[PDB]
């Protein structure tokens, strides 16, 4: 789990890929048989973020 | 997916739920080979709203 290295910066950055991505419709929001929902998704942090999410990792 | 049937509402208890987990560590947050940044979070909508949308499924 990523979110222990990330920068407060690169948190929100998270934060807001997560929003628009579930805004816009990308992803997957299921609802479950017992009622319970999920969301998945995949994004991109700019490179020179994920570079040093690389590094330290 | 669902949110194709949430009311506006419900589309907001679902992003607050979102970034509640997200800022409280629950999901799961990972990087991949290529950079990418992944998410996924398991959450409950309160019973009537959840009882709605079973119904309209």
């Amino acid at each position: 789990d990523v979110r222990h290295h990330f920068t407060p910066s690169e948190r929100q950055l998270c934060l807001s890929s997560i929003q628009t991505a579930f805004n816009q419709g990308a992803g997957t929001c299921t609802l479950s048989d017992s009622g319970r929902i999920s969301y998945t998704v995949e994004f991109s942090l700019p490179t020179h973020h994920t570079v040093r999410l690389i590094r330290v990792t």
